[PDB]
């Protein structure tokens, strides 16, 4: 069991699309991406990881207001109505001096085991804000889960 | 074979206690945690990784002395004498403006696969002055390893 | 089948050199160190990382410059056409004040799982400009895979 996806910001959607078919991506074993979210085949212990990567405008006008980084996963249950944070990461941005703006690059990474539920499905859950800020290019942006 | 800890800053003892009782913490296969270390249960191959999570005051009394994040794992052996570094991370802490205020997020993560000898015991080394701003906010500081 | 290994910036050549043979390193399964690249036993899924530690003296002249920390990871292969970046992440250095020093001290890591074939070969790419400030210490810089 194994999924690696890469991702990228949509237009339309205002969300971080999560591919199985381009670059990189490949599906093995039973995990397979359905709807931005990863589905568990069975139960056991899977090691799950996640990059974000972003190229911030930053400027006064966004950095007056306190925007923080964060990527998280978040596990779904059709046991559960809401969502829980399997795991989550968090960063302050924009660490300089704002009327000079120039662009700030930053990218988030985090993977950890966990026990899983067949059926569980993982999704991930990036700063709304900076959405329209995530790269795609070559891997900088992805998503994966392998059975341990 | 596989552990997840999470670990919080202990105000008593004054170290990350890394606990396998609570938020998404297990022990399966072997591995257990005894007095803030993971012991190897056999020889083998294992991937080792730690998140630590530090929400920094940064002042600019406890700034000027340049402290820096550090976070490292440790490997203890009976085939050898002290501790040996299996890996750590380094970043520098503050680089917002001194006198200007807000609380400065930042995550540190690493992971790599190692040979092992059973008995042999892992813990993590991390910037001492650090330690009280450190956030285990449900997973957000965490410590496993699991065998190949 | 998994392999770590350790870097340093060479300085009679300007290159990071990777090592099989120094620290916490190791090699085993047919996963070898050939040149500054790993070569892959069998086609097979493999999990992939790398982290790379810098301190930077930082200066005026190439903070004016804007150039940033790039670590990618690039696959070759016969199936392919030249070298692909399996993944890659960019960050944003020196965000402090210029004229006051003290050295900047950042790391980049990624690891993902990656479909890949017999004779295939996985090298690193970093920043040209900032291989003399790579840190060969501990394990800071690393490279490793194996297989799930």
């Amino acid at each position: 069991a194994a999924i690696h996806l890469t991702g990228g910001y949509n237009s339309e959607s205002k969300t971080l699309d999560w591919r199985d078919d381009q670059d990189q991506a490949f599906s093995s074993g039973g995990l397979k991406l359905v709807n931005r979210e990863i589905i568990i085949p069975d139960d056991g212990i899977y090691f799950v990881y996640s990059q974000v990567s972003l190229h911030i405008s930053c400027t006064s006008e966004l950095t007056e207001e306190q925007v923080l980084m964060s990527h998280a996963v978040m596990r779904f249950s059709e046991s559960y109505g809401g969502k829980k944070p399997l795991f989550s990461a968090i960063r302050s941005i924009c660490t300089q001096e704002p009327e000079s703006e120039n662009l700030w690059y930053n990218t988030i990474y985090l993977g950890a085991a966990f026990h899983l539920r067949e059926g569980d499905r993982l999704g991930t859950d990036t700063t709304t804000a900076l959405l329209p800020m995530v790269e795609n290019d070559n891997g900088k942006t992805f998503f994966g889960v392998f059975g341990l």
